[PDB]
């Protein structure tokens, strides 16, 4: 069913050791928000034992790109990913309200009831800082060009607009899962 060329491209980076779904997005991107509902679904039908890590680009939101990277890495650290990423796409792209400064950021997260000690321990703190260098290098070394993305086994790049159902969308990645 699914081809080289058509389906997928096959990157230069090596393959990873274990089954991984790698989304790259950005929270200002507008498909990003279209497609979160779909990567929902996705996560749901994924073959067992297979990972879906989610990561954030910085080069969209003009001087807040970085430090949006640092919050959606900070949702990561304080386990709240399921409260705080709808909240932030709802807040950039349906409330048109996108955070002017860190201090705006930062306020998004506690108008959820996050903890203000809490967050900025892990805003500025080394496991964020390490996301964030992860998800730069992951972007960096995979010679990606833009958001969305779908990586899997840090080798196959998903074309999606090849599938003709989100059931065959889902089909593909489960295909890509097994390839070395
Ligand atoms: C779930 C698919 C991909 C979701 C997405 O947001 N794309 C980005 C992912 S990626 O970075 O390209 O991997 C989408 C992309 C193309 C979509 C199809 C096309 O839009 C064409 C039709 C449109 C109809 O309204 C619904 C069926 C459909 C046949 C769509 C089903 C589904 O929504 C598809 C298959």
């Amino acid at each position: 069913q699914f081809k080289e060329g058509e389906h997928y491209q096959v990157l230069k980076t090596p393959a990873s050791s274990s089954p991984v779904v790698s989304e790259f997005f950005s929270f200002y991107c507008p498909h990003c928000n279209t497609f979160e509902p779909i990567i929902a679904q996705l996560k749901q039908q994924l073959p067992e034992g297979a990972k879906f890590q989610k990561n954030h680009v910085s080069f969209m939101g003009g001087n807040m790109g970085q430090a949006m990277s640092k919050a959606y890495a900070t949702m990561i650290a304080l386990e709240v990913e399921d409260k705080m990423v709808p909240v932030m796409f709802n807040r950039i792209h349906t409330l048109r309200k996108p955070p002017k400064d860190e201090q705006e950021l930062r306020q998004i997260f506690l108008d959820e009831g996050i903890d203000a000690a809490k967050f900025d321990a892990a805003y500025n703190g080394f496991a964020v800082d390490s996301m964030v260098r992860r998800f730069d290098k992951q972007f960096q070394d995979s010679g990606l060009t833009g958001v969305p993305a779908v990586v899997v086994n840090n080798r196959y790049l998903v074309q999606g607009q090849s599938a003709k159902s989100l059931d065959e969308y889902f089909d593909l990645v489960n295909y890509l899962l097994t390839l070395k």
